Formats: structure tokens, sequence, C-alpha cells
């Protein structure tokens, strides 16, 4: 028997899949964890206790991003190892793919909250290897299911590439993507090289996102904008093909976006 809900902040969410909490864990009907810290409790009186005694308001490690109520955590694995593991646990009732859970000393997390007078609220996360030799600059995203297409997953990614910008390197997420991963990664892609088309080769447009050649290959393609010339891949697009893509409806809602100018970070 396996946790398939959930309490946390304010709200119960059913589980997708299966993540391995400890078996006393999954018997329980509902697992209740505290929003700020992580820890995940077995009974909402001990639940209860815990919010009056917890003083946690936030993430740990330190704020690289603030602007307006919206912030970035990093959090280094080998520093804060529980809450990552804890981190992890969540994260794999809502991913399919996740495989490592415990061993979170080679990662970074880097933890979205959304800030109001009570605190500092997770709406997800996306872990990185603090060494990629695949060149992965996000390992697992994820957006907590009430907080899904809203916004929040396309700010993740884009302050994944922001992150990849100032290492001076390209990257790539790690495969494979959730289904709504995939949709979200192909949407932001889309709408990146579309505004800089509308505002360059194909090694312009990566140098300039951040975005592998490849998967600007494989958007420019679905956009049908690529020609084929003697083994090359070669950008044919008129700027009114690029305008009559951007304000297409999918491109209508306004984002969260990634001031550079709040980004506190320098590279590894
Ligand atoms: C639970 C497992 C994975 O969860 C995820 C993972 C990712 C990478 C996501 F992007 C989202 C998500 O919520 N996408 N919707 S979106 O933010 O509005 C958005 C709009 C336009 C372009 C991109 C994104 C959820
Ligand atoms: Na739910
Ligand atoms: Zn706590």
């Amino acid at each position: 028997k396996y946790v398939d809900k959930i309490h946390i902040g304010n709200y119960e969410i059913d589980a997708w899949y299966f993540s391995p909490f400890p078996e006393d864990y999954g018997k329980q009907p509902k697992l209740w964890l505290c929003e700020y810290c992580l820890k995940y409790m077995k009974y909402e009186k001990s639940y209860r206790f815990h919010l009056g005694q917890c003083q946690w308001r936030q993430p740990p490690g330190k704020e690289i991003y603030r602007k307006s109520n919206i912030s970035v955590h990093e959090v280094d694995g080998k520093d804060h190892k529980i809450y990552c593991q804890n981190l992890c646990l969540l994260a794999k009732l809502f991913l399919d793919h996740k495989t490592l859970y415990f061993d979170v000393e080679p990662f970074v997390f880097y933890i979205l909250t959304e800030v109001d007078r009570q605190g500092a609220h997770i709406v997800g996360y996306f872990s990185k290897e603090k060494e990629s030799p695949d060149g992965n600059n996000v390992s697992c995203i994820m957006i907590l299911p009430p907080y899904q297409r809203r916004g929040y997953g396309r700010f993740l990614i884009a302050f994944s590439y922001e992150l990849s910008k100032l290492e001076s390197t390209v990257g790539s997420p790690e495969k494979p993507l959730s289904d709504l991963g995939k949709l979200s990664y192909r949407s932001y892609w889309s709408s990146v090289l579309l505004e800089n088309l509308r505002d360059l080769s194909i090694k312009d447009l990566s140098q300039m996102t951040s975005i592998t050649q490849n998967d600007i290959i494989s958007t420019l393609q679905s956009l049908n904008m690529v020609k084929y010339w003697k083994g090359q891949h070669v950008i044919c697009v008129t700027p009114k093909l690029v305008e009559e893509h951007l304000k297409s409806a999918q491109y209508k809602k306004p984002p969260i976006t990634v001031d550079s100018v709040c980004l506190k970070w320098a590279p590894p």
C-alpha cells in the first residue's frame, strides 16, 4: 500500500506515481507535509503540532532570485541532505521517470516559491547535476499539480537557461521528459526562438539562448522553418511567417518573466 494522497500547506493532492516513502508512512490514508521544511508526517495531530513548532517560513539555502513575491532558493544537496531527500520523495509522487531520491549530494536544487505575509510557499523545483558530463542543465523539473499550466513551469525553464547563459554553455533537460514537460519545453523553445527571429544562424540562436542546436533544429522543424542543404540544417523563414506564429493563441498568456537584474548568481 502506497502513499496516494498528501496534505501540504492548504492543498490536498492525489498522487500520480509510487514514491518510496517508508512502508509505515505509505500505509496511512494520507501523508502530511510541512510546506516549509518538507518534513513528512503520518497523522493530522503530529502535523498540527509541527506547524506550531516549526520555525521555517521558506526553503533553506540562499535566495538567488527575488522579484516582487516570486523567489528562487538554491539548495546544495550536500549541505541540506534531509530537506533535499524529502523534496525528491515529494517530487517522485508526480514524476514517473525520476529515480534518485536519497543520493542528493551530487545535485543542486532550485526551489520556486510564491511569497505572502505568512511565508514562501513551494510551487515546484528543478534539480541540476553539479557536474553534468552530458550537458544537462536540468535533471528533473516538477511543478506541483495545483500550480501546473499557470506560468510557473515556463518560469523555471527560462530560469534554467538563464543559469546556462551565465555559465557560457548550452544545455538541455535530461530525458525522458514527462508528457507535460515535453509540451512545456517545446512551447518555451518556440516562443524564445520566434521572438529572437522577430527582433541569425542556428549557431547564433544557440549562443543567444543557451538552447542546444539539436533542440533549436527540432523546434524549427516542428515550425517548418528550416531547410536542408548538402548535409546542413539552415533557417528558412520570413519575418511575416514569424509574426503569424507569434500571435497564435498559445503565445497569449502573459508570462512570469525571469528578470536577469534580479538574479544573484555566480557560476561555479
Ligand atoms: C509534474 C511533473 C512536471 O511538471 C511540470 C514540468 C514542466 C517543465 C512544466 F513546464 C510544467 C508546467 O506547469 N507547464 N505549464 S506552464 O508553466 O504554464 C508553460 C507555459 C508555456 C510554456 C512552458 C510552460 C509542469
Ligand atoms: Na489532486
Ligand atoms: Zn517544518
